[PDB]
């Protein structure tokens, strides 16, 4: 997260860190047994870490649970990033309380102009590299699909939205991948891609989660 702020310990209780010997991606807890992240976060050997603030210190509210199964969306396209979404099942159910909590799925999509909360342990610099230990947060508005298409020279589908600041300076970044965009208490997005971070006319792009609720619900119901 570039140009954001320290969230505060456990203030984003659905935020997870995916760990393979080190933090590599974020995710969102959607019930006691399932996390949603980005398909581009797929790898084997995933441990889900819940209840994290400082990812380098055991502070006492963590739950570390191995993944039993990962399911990348059947139509994920790694060249265009279309359908950048993956479900991860936990080997055991997480214990839910104030510091570890699921985030509601949307019943309708979010509108352009709404300020949403984006969070992660990604790079905090637009030019350099600096990775934080504690969770960072950013409020950013959803931009119109037309604005997003005007800015970018890459493929943008109806399964993506963009959010952020066309002037630059505030954005998600590498290491925030897979993490949440929450708007009015609903998980509306997954950190998916961007041309650099916080650069002028290169906003963040996000998987448009509202398009996937049926797939999420049926996949969970049958697995
Ligand atoms: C859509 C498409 N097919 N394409 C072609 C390939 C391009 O891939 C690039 C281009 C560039 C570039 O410099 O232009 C960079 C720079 C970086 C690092 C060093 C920061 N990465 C890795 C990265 C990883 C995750 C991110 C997650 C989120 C956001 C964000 N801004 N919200 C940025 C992210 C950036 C990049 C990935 C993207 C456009
Ligand atoms: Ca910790």
């Amino acid at each position: 997260i570039v140009g954001g702020y320290t969230c505060g310990a456990n203030t984003v209780p659905y935020q997870v860190s995916l760990n393979s010997g080190y933090h590599f991606c974020g995710g969102s807890l959607i019930n006691s047994q399932w996390v949603v992240s980005a398909a581009h976060c797929y790898k084997s050997g995933i441990q889900v870490r819940l209840g994290e603030d400082n990812i380098n210190v055991v502070e006492g509210n963590e739950q570390f649970i191995s993944a039993s199964k990962s399911i990348v969306h059947p139509s994920y396209n790694s060249e265009t990033y279309n359908n950048d979404i993956m479900l991860i099942k936990l080997k055991s159910a997480a214990s839910l309380n104030s510091r570890v909590a699921s985030i509601s799925l949307p019943t309708s999509c979010a509108s352009a102009g709404t300020q949403c909360l984006i969070s992660g342990w990604g790079n905090t610099k637009s030019s350099g590299t600096s990775y934080p230990d504690v969770l960072k947060c950013l409020k950013a508005p959803i931009l119109s699909d037309s604005s997003c298409k005007s800015a970018s020279s890459f493929i943008i589908t109806s399964n993506m939205f963009c959010a952020g600041y066309l002037e630059g300076g505030k954005d998600a970044c590498q290491g925030d991948s897979g993490g949440p965009v929450v708007c009015s208490g609903k998980l509306q997005g997954i950190v998916s891609w961007g041309s650099g971070c916080a650069q002028k006319n290169k906003p963040g792009f996000y998987t448009k989660l509202c398009n996937y609720v049926s797939w999420i619900k049926q996949t969970i119901a049958s697995n």
